[PDB]
RNA sequence: GAUUGCCCCUCACGAGGGGACAGCUGGUAAUGGGAUACC
DNA sequence: GTGGCGGTATCCCATTACCAGCTTAACTACGCG
DNA sequence: CGCGTAGTTATCGACCATTACCC
C-alpha cells in the first residue's frame, strides 16, 4: 500500500464525505488536469452518507459468433499472458511492470518473449494484466491475512489465558505462500472471462456483410432509436384458435372441471389478476421468434459475436427501471458497456451502471455491540421492525416481528407477532426431498441400463432378493428361527439379532469387538459396544461380483457426470430458501407497516449444521438408499446475510448461547429446561414453543443489548 | 400486465399459475450420499 | 466451534463454505470516405 | 470533415466475539 496524492487533498478538505466511484474518477481527472483549487468546486457539492457500491447483474444468451471462443487473438493472448504469469517468483514478479502505456506494452511482450497473438488494445490488454497481476498478488495477500488472522487469534488468548492460568503457546509457525526456489505453489488457474472494454463495448446490430446471421434471422430490422413495442396483447382472451397464445376456454374462468379423455377435477385459478406480472410471449415458429429479438454485436477484429437482449429487457422491466416505450440504445445505456462473456455457456453478463441501478451494499453484519448501537441510531428518528429467526429441522424457520421504538435513553421493543411460514413452503420442501431422492434412483437405474445384458441380469435378480437372501443367509447360518425375531422395528442401533443369537448363547466372541479409537480431538479409553443389527445386515448382503460392480458404478459415475438435474435441483433449493426469505420480508413489511425491516439471526457456524440423509427403521430399509433430508440451516443462513448486500438490508448477527434455554420471564438457564419443541422453564413452570416464542423472544433481547447471555 | 432464458406445479399440449433474479472465475476445505475393504 | 452413525483406509459423485480475483468511461487523437 | 478505430488517463480506505445449537 502507497499513499496517493489525490487521497490527502480528500482528508485534508472532506473527512468524512466519502463519495462513490465516478465522482471519484472523473475528481482525480480534473485535479491532475485543472490544478487543486479546482477539484474542491467539483467535489464539494454532491456526494452522500451511504453511496452505491453495488451493480446487479443481468445475463443474455449469445446468438452466433464468428468462430468458436478460444480461437480469438484475445483470448489466446490472455491465456498466454496468465499462464507466463502464474509461474514467476516472488523477485521476478517485482522486476515485472507491463506499464498502462502502448510502449510499454511492447517492451514488456518482447523482453519476456510472451507473444500477443495478433490483439493489441492498450485498455484491453490493461484490463487482462491488472486481473492476471491481481490474481497472482491475492493469493498471496490471502495468506497473509489468514496468517495475521491467526496471529490475531492468538494475541487475545495469551493476554487473557495468562491471567487465569499458566499454560499459553509462545507463538506458531509461519504459514508461507512460496516454495523454496520462489515460485508459487497451488498457483491461480487462469479464468476463461471475455472481458469486454470501452473500444468494444456492445451496440445494437446493424446488418453488416462480414456478420452472417442464421437462417431464422433471416430478415433482421430494428430501429435502434425507436421505441421497442410490448409482445403480447392486452387481453389474451382475444387471440383466435389458430394464432400461438391462444388460452383455452375452460381455462380462462376459474374453477374445477374434468379433463375429457381421463377425467381429474383440477382447480384453475384463472387469468392471474396482477398487475407486475411477467408477461409470456408465443410464436408460432423459431423464425418468429428470431425477427423480435434484440441483437446487439460485440467486434473486435476480424471476428464478431452476436448476443440477444431480451435478457436485459426482462431484467429491467422487472426492477420498473425501464418505461414502457424504450429504445434499444436506451435500455444498454442501462447497462454497464463491459460485459463479462462466459465462453463455456455462451452468456453474456451486463450489470447496470450506479445511475441506472445500484445500492449500497454493506459489508459485515453487525454483531456485538453493534447492535445496540445501530439500534440506537436507526430508531432515533422512526421505528423499526426486527424479525428473529431461529433455524431448526422440525420447524425450518420461526419468526418474531417486533417494532423498536425509543424514549429517552431506552429502546422499547414492543413484541407484536412471532409465526412459521406456511405450509405451502413447507410442501415445497418436503417436495424437493422426494424429488431429490426420485432424481438419485432414476440415475441408479438407468446406470442397470448400462449394463451388458448378462451382467444386467444379475444385477435385477440379486436386488429383487437381495434383502430375502440376507434373511434367510443370517438365520441359517446361526440357526435363529425368523418368525421369532421381529423384523420390522430393526433400526441403525437396535441390537435385536445379537440378543436372539445370545438368547441361543452360540458364543460371545463372534460379536463383541474392540471399536478403534477415533482420531479426533477427544481421546478416552475405548468402549466394548455390541455390535449392532444395521452392521449385521451390511456383512450379510449378497455381494455382487468384483468386475460387474466396477462397471456398473462406472456406469453410474458417466451418468451423474453429465446429468442436467443437479443444476436444476441446486437452483431449485437455492430459490426456495430464497422464497422463503422473502415471504418472511414482506410478510413482517405488510404488519409493521415500516420501510425498514432489520431482520435478526443467530450467529450460527454453518460448517457444522448441515444434518444428514434418512432411512426409515426396517428390515426392508436396510437395503434400499437413504432418503435425503439435508437441513436448509445453510441455505436460509446465506439468504438472510445476502439481504445485507443485495438489498442494502441491516443484518444483525448475535451469539445463540443460551436463547433457546433462558427462560423468556426468568433469567434462570438451565440445561434441562428444553426438551426438543416443548420448552418449559423448571422454576415459573410454563409452557411455550421452544422455537417460536422462547427462542425468538430471547433473540430479539439479545439483540436490543450488546451484551451476550448471562450464564448462572 | 413485463417478448428470450432459468426454477416449480397443472395441462384438454393450445397453454395456465407461481417463484428466484448477485453473479462469474480460481485456489483450498468441509459436508452428504454411494461402493469396496478391514479390525 | 461436530454427535448417540461401530471404527478405519481407499476411491467415486454431488452440493456447499471460505477467501482471493473480478464485473468504467470521458476526453483526445489519427488514419480513411 | 465525420466517423470508425483506438490510445491516455483518471480512484480503489472499517467490524464483534467465544461451553452451546440443531438433530
Ligand atoms: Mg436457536
Ligand atoms: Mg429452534
Ligand atoms: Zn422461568
Amino acid at each position: 500500500a502507497v499513499e496517493s496524492e489525490f487521497s490527502k487533498v480528500l482528508k485534508k478538505h472532506f473527512p468524512g464525505e466519502r463519495f462513490r466511484s465516478s465522482y471519484m474518477k472523473r475528481g482525480g481527472k480534473i485535479l491532475a488536469a485543472q490544478g487543486e483549487e479546482a477539484v474542491v468546486a467539483y467535489l464539494q457539492g454532491k456526494s452522500e452518507e451511504e453511496p452505491p457500491n453495488f451493480q446487479p447483474p443481468a445475463k443474455c444468451h449469445v446468438v452466433t459468433k464468428s468462430r468458436d471462443f478460444a480461437e480469438w487473438p484475445i483470448m489466446k493472448a490472455s491465456e498466454a499472458i496468465q499462464r507466463y504469469i502464474y509461474a514467476l517468483s516472488t523477485t521476478e514478479r517485482a522486476a515485472c511492470k507491463p506499464g498502462k502505456s502502448s510502449e510499454s506494452h511492447a517492451a514488456w511482450f518482447a523482453a519476456t518473449g510472451v507473444s500477443n497473438h495478433g490483439y493489441s488494445h492498450v485498455q484491453g490488454l490493461n484490463l487482462i494484466f491488472d486481473h492476471t497481476l491481481g490474481r497472482y498478488d491475492g493469493v498471496l495477500k490471502k495468506v497473509q491475512l489468514r496468517n495475521e488472522k491467526a496471529r490475531a487469534r492468538l494475541e487475545s488468548i495469551n493476554a487473557s489465558r495468562a491471567d487465569e492460568g499458566l499454560p499459553e503457546i509462545k507463538a506458531e509457525e509461519e504459514e508461507v505462500a512460496t516454495n523454496e526456489t520462489g515460485h508459487l505453489l497451488q498457483p491461480p488457474g487462469i479464468n476463461p472471462s471475455f472481458y469486454v472494454y470501452q473500444t468494444i463495448s456492445p451496440q445494437a446490430y446493424r446488418p453488416r456483410d462480414e456478420i452472417v446471421l442464421p437462417p431464422e434471422y433471416a430478415g433482421y430490422v430494428r430501429d435502434p432509436n425507436a421505441p421497442i413495442p410490448l409482445g403480447v396483447v392486452r387481453n389474451r382472451c382475444d387471440i383466435q384458435k389458430g394464432c400461438p397464445g391462444y388460452i383455452p376456454e375452460w381455462q380462462r374462468e376459474a374453477g374445477t372441471a374434468i379433463s375429457p379423455k381421463t377425467g381429474k377435477a383440477v382447480t384453475v385459478p384463472g387469468l392471474s389478476p396482477k398487475k407486475n406480472k411477467r408477461m409470456r410471449r408465443y410464436w408460432r415458429s423459431e423464425k418468429e421468434k428470431a425477427q423480435d429479438a434484440l441483437l446487439v454485436t460485440v467486434r473486435i477484429g476480424t471476428d464478431w459475436v452476436v448476443i440477444d437482449v431480451r435478457g436485459l429487457l426482462r431484467n429491467a422491466r422487472w426492477r420498473t427501471i425501464a418505461p414502457k416505450d424504450i429504445s434499444l440504445n436506451a435500455l444498454l445505456d442501462l447497462f454497464t458497456g463491459d460485459p463479462v462473456i462466459d465462453v463455456r455457456r455462451n452468456i453474456v453478463t451486463f450489470t447496470y451502471t450506479l445511475d441506472a441501478c445500484g445500492t449500497y451494499a454493506r459489508k459485515w453484519t453487525l454483531k456485538g455491540k453493534q447492535t445496540k448501537a445501530t439500534l440506537d441510531k436507526l430508531t432515533a428518528t422512526q421505528t423499526v421492525a426486527l424479525v428473529a429467526i431461529d433455524l431448526g429441522q422440525t420447524n425450518p424457520i420461526s419468526a418474531g416481528i417486533s417494532r423498536v421504538t425509543q424514549e429517552n435513553g431506552a429502546l422499547q421493543c414492543e413484541p407484536l407477532d412471532r409465526f412459521t411460514l406456511p405450509d405451502d413452503l413447507l410442501k415445497d420442501i418436503s417436495a424437493y426431498r422426494i424429488a431429490w431422492d426420485r432424481n438419485e434412483e432414476e440415475l441408479r437405474a438407468r446406470s442397470v441400463e448400462a449394463l451388458p445384458e448378462a451382467q444386467q441380469a444379475e444385477v435385477r435378480a440379486l436386488d429383487g432378493v437381495s434383502k430375502e437372501t440376507a434373511r434367510t443367509q443370517l438365520c441359517a447360518d446361526f440357526g435363529l428361527d425368523p418368525k421369532r425375531l421381529p423384523w420390522d422395528k430393526m433400526s441403525s442401533n437396535t441390537t435385536f439379532i445379537s440378543e436372539a443369537l445370545l438368547s441361543n448363547s452360540v458364543s460371545r466372541d463372534q460379536v463383541f469387538f474392540t471399536p478403534a479409537p477415533k482420531k479426533g480431538a477427544k481421546k478416552k479409553a475405548p468402549v466394548e459396544v455390541m455390535r449392532k443389527d444395521r452392521t449385521w445386515a451390511r456383512a450379510y448382503k449378497p455381494r455382487l461380483s468384483v468386475e460387474a460392480q466396477k462397471l456398473k458404478n462406472e456406469a453410474l459415475w458417466a451418468l451423474k457426470r453429465t446429468s442436467p438435474e443437479y443444476l436444476k435441483l441446486s437452483r431449485r433449493k437455492e430459490e426456495l430458501c430464497r422464497r422463503s426469505i422473502n415471504y418472511v420480508i414482506e410478510k413482517t413489511r405488510r404488519r409493521t407497516q415500516c420501510q425498514i425491516v432489520i431482520p435478526v439471526i443467530e450467529d450460527l457456524n454453518v460448517r457444522f449444521f448441515h444434518g444428514s440423509g434418512k432411512r426409515l427403521p426396517g428390515w426392508d430399509n436396510f437395503f434400499t438408499a437413504k432418503k435425503e433430508n439435508r437441513w436448509f440451516i445453510q441455505g436460509l443462513h446465506k439468504a438472510f446475510s445476502d439481504l445485507r448486500t443485495h438489498r442494502s438490508f441491516y443484518v444483525f448477527e448475535v451469539r445463540p448461547e443460551r436463547t433457546s434455554i433462558t427462560c423468556p420471564k426468568c433469567g434462570h438457564c438451565e440445561v434441562g429446561n428444553r426438551d426438543g419443541e416443548a420448552f418449559q422453564c423448571l422454576s415459573c413452570g410454563k409452557t411455550c414453543n421452544a422455537d417460536l416464542d422462547v427462542a425468538t423472544h430471547n433473540l430479539t433481547q439479545v439483540a436490543l443489548t450488546g451484551k451476550t447471555m448471562p450464564k448462572r
